[PDB]
């Protein structure tokens, strides 16, 4: 819906999550940089998500928050979320 993340808004919420920060390699569409390889763990990545999910009034499934291996997923699953809520 209008409430949508794109790679941009992907990135703000890693950066948020990660905090004083450059954003490192998550620079353009880093949705192929797998978190393993920018150093995200799944439970620093639930928390990027809890924010999001805090921020957009949903709720993503705590398996599906560390089962991402690719921004990729995450984008699309909170995509899906976003596509009912708003």
């Amino acid at each position: 819906m209008a409430t949508l993340l794109t790679t941009d808004d992907l990135r703000r919420a890693l950066v948020e999550s990660a905090g004083e920060t450059d954003g490192t390699d998550l620079s353009g569409d880093f949705l192929d940089l797998r978190f393993e390889d920018i150093g995200y763990d799944s439970l620093a990545l639930m928390e990027t998500a809890a924010r999001l999910e805090s921020r957009y009034g949903v709720s993503i499934p705590d398996d599906v928050a560390g089962r991402v291996d690719t921004p990729r997923e995450l984008l699309d699953l909170i995509n899906g979320a976003l596509a009912e809520a708003a």
